[PDB]
């Protein structure tokens, strides 16, 4: 996250970390046994960690569960990033609690002009790179599909979403991906891509969460 | 590396790869059994690839080598990142040939005007991370330190030097660390560290490795 700001500790606890003997992406509780993240976060093995502020501190809130399914969305396209959507089944249920709470599927899209929450370990660094310790927050408003569009010419497909800001200064990075955008308690996007980071007239792309509750409900009951 | 053009095949032998289950620094080959490197680079497990082009590719000219002794200069300052340099001496040789070969100790500190070599497989964007296959080549000039200085203020030390170009565009960047600096055939400095990558006024800064040859020397000699 760029030009985010440190989370209270335990307030996004919905908000997971995608490792792989290293943090790699981020990822979201949809229930005691599952998590949304991106196909392109997929890896044949996977440990989810739950409760973490700080992914290098052991601070006793932590739960680590191996993934058992990763399922990627099956039309995922590696190449337009389109459906970049994947689930990840734990091998067991996590205790839910304070700090490792679940987040709603979206009821319906959200508007263009609603406020989101964007949160990840990924680079705090417009250029060049850094990786922060401690969970980052980012108070950001979803742009009309216009400027989206505008922003990537040809690019852009009905399942994708800009958030973020057409001046720049703040956005997600690499190490945000798969990672949550939560506007009204509900799971509007995931960490999609972006030219760079942080720079003007590149808003941040965004996989549109409500084009696949169907999608979602559909493979967590069928497995 | 940043604005870099790719490196013909096999035509930077003395380049190795630090992996440690993924490419994270680079190396230089000064013999057949050892390898500098910067000391932010320490890992307790390295695995040091030589012959390499496509990092991600088998090509068969490639030699993999556990490291059996990794040795951080003493006066590594992990504040500062003076004596950023490291010896590892692999668990074996390795076989000298056309795309296995070693770099010389600098025989003088290459004077301000001295036109050099770097490489990598570290970042090549300048906002954001692209992460390259193939070995990427930079011909970069040393700065007066004069030059260096004002871009850091009092944060370089003589055991420091900049190279690159004030108008960025080109650089080295995360992942081209503790590689390589080449001039006139000599190994002059290390992937060091800078601000951003590519950013004007944001020269790359390198460990100036004549400060060291007494070091090295008694370091391998000593091991
Ligand atoms: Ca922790
Ligand atoms: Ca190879």
């Amino acid at each position: 996250i760029v030009g985010g700001y440190t989370c209270q500790e335990n307030s996004v606890p919905y908000q997971v970390s995608l490792n792989s003997g290293y943090h790699f992406c981020g990822g979201s509780l949809i229930n005691d046994q599952w998590v949304v993240s991106a196909a392109h976060c997929y890896k044949s093995r996977i440990q989810v960690r739950l409760g973490e502020h700080n992914i290098n501190v052991l601070e006793g809130n932590e739960q680590f569960v191996n993934a058992a399914k990763i399922i990627k969305h099956p039309n995922f396209d590696r190449k337009t990033l389109n459906n970049d959507i994947m689930l990840i089944k734990l091998s067991s249920p996590v205790k839910l609690n304070a700090r490792v709470a679940t987040v709603a599927l979206p009821s319906s899209c959200a508007p263009a002009g609603t406020q989101c929450l964007i949160s990840g370990w990924g680079n705090t660094l417009s250029s060049g790179v850094n990786e922060p310790d401690l969970l980052q927050c980012l108070d950001a408003p979803l742009l009309p599909q216009a400027d989206c569009e505008a922003s990537y010419p040809g690019k852009i497909t009905d399942n994708m979403v800009c958030v973020g800001f057409l001046e720049g200064g703040k956005d997600s990075c690499q190490g945000d991906s798969g990672g949550p955008v939560v506007c009204n308690g509900e799971l509007q996007g995931i960490v999609e891509w972006g030219y760079g980071c942080a720079l003007p007239d590149n808003p941040g792309v965004y996989t549109k969460v409500c084009n696949y509750v169907d999608w979602i409900q559909d493979t967590i009951a069928a497995n």
